[PDB]
């Protein structure tokens, strides 16, 4: 949301969001790949014992410039599994777009549902419900031999399909960049 007058930048933050061990950091990861050296910050780790957070902003080649003023995304995340809810409220402080990274393991499907609650929580802290904020959902894990229906993963998150769906495979990049430009998309629409 942050205006930068100095560097001539429009800052933009995204949250990786969803249950833990969902492909977040992965997601993260395969984007800050294919970034060139030149256009991207470092890539950040905080962590404690029981709490984690990871992060980088970068300018992406995608974009127009608004009157001079350049685009730089900020991509954060909680990664791994979840101890206690501190870093996943923060980390929704002045957000601007959301992913929402569901696993397609029968065994997470109940988790998917809770993450997306929590979400919906922390989201109510700063005054936000879920149609306040572009929300784009990704079901990760399509490759997994027993991975659930889409359809199915998407009714416990997003019942009455409030919001896009694609399917990944962030460990092979696939619906990676793909959902990167759907929340995108959606952030610059609602700037311009
Ligand atoms: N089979 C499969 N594994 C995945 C996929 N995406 C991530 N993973 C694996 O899931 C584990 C957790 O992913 P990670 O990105 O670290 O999770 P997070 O940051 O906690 O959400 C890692 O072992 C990843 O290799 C996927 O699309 N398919
Ligand atoms: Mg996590
Ligand atoms: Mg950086
Ligand atoms: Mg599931
Ligand atoms: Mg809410």
């Amino acid at each position: 949301s942050t205006i930068n007058f100095a560097n001539r930048e429009i800052n933009f933050k995204i949250v990786y969001y969803g249950p833990g061990l969902s492909g977040k950091t992965t997601n993260l990861k395969w984007i800050y790949s294919k970034v060139p050296e030149g256009r991207k910050g470092e890539m950040v780790s905080l962590a404690t014992e029981d709490e984690r957070t990871l992060f980088f902003d970068f300018l992406p080649l995608d974009i127009g410039e608004v009157k001079g003023f350049k685009t730089r995304f900020h991509l954060y995340t909680v990664p791994g599994q979840v101890f206690y809810n501190a870093s996943r409220k923060l980390i929704l402080r002045g957000v601007d777009g959301i992913v929402f990274v569901a696993d397609s393991a029968p065994n997470r499907l109940r988790a998917n549902a809770e993450s997306m609650r929590n979400m919906r929580e922390n989201l109510a802290e700063y005054g936000l419900t879920l149609d306040d904020v572009p929300i784009v959902i990704q079901v990760n894990k399509r490759d997994l031999p027993d991975a659930l229906p889409v359809e199915m993963v998407r009714a416990v998150v997003d019942p009455e399909g409030k919001f896009p769906v694609l399917e990944a495979v962030a460990t092979e990049g696939k619906g990676v960049f793909e959902t990167l430009k759907e929340v995108s998309r959606l952030v610059l629409a609602r700037v311009a």
